[PDB]
DNA sequence: GCGCGTACGTGCGTTTAAGCGGTGCTAGAGCTGTCTACGACCAATTGAGCGGCCTCGGCACCGGGATTCTGATATCGCGCGTGATCT
């Protein structure tokens, strides 16, 4: 499902975004395939370094926002995941509309 | 000044082709030599162009008249609203 250079979805806040995998980290043998060992200037977060994490560059966002990803924050870019990302988007939009309506009512 | 709506701007992704480096080919721009005929120069002269004067008629002036025409009001017609009568 998670192929090097492939497409996927990711967790960031309450809304999902499309991302492309640039590197994949194997913790058992401790290197990433883009087998290249950890660089001095490259650091993987400790919370996910022990697990197989993924370097992903997200679509619709500049190149200088990419970072490493564990299993939890990422998902396969399938029809179910696409629909659920859309659902999260509509939920956020409705929540914002409800908040602004509540503020307007309070002001009155 | 206010309100709407939409159409550029900003940004990210994908695609295109500009750009650079390299080599080949030959077309034409440049240069050189030679030669001829075209133009400047000169002299003579006569005729086309210019200054001037005269005659006249095209057009500027002035007066009277016809014609738009611009603006308002009003009349008449059409449409909308209110009242009265019929179903």
């Amino acid at each position: 499902e998670f192929a090097l250079g492939g497409r996927c979805l990711a967790f960031h806040g309450p809304l999902m975004y499309e991302a492309k995998i640039l590197k994949i980290w194997d913790p058992s043998s401790k290197m990433y395939t883009s087998p290249q060992k950890l660089g001095e200037d490259e650091s993987i977060p400790e919370e996910i370094i022990n697990g197989k994490c993924f370097f992903i560059h997200y679509q619709g966002w500049k190149s200088s926002w990419d970072e490493w990803v564990g299993y939890d924050r990422i998902r396969a870019y399938n029809e179910e995941n696409i629909a659920m990302k859309k659902r999260l988007a509509n939920e956020a939009k409705e929540a914002k509309k409800s908040l602004l309506e509540q503020q307007k009512k309070k002001k009155l």
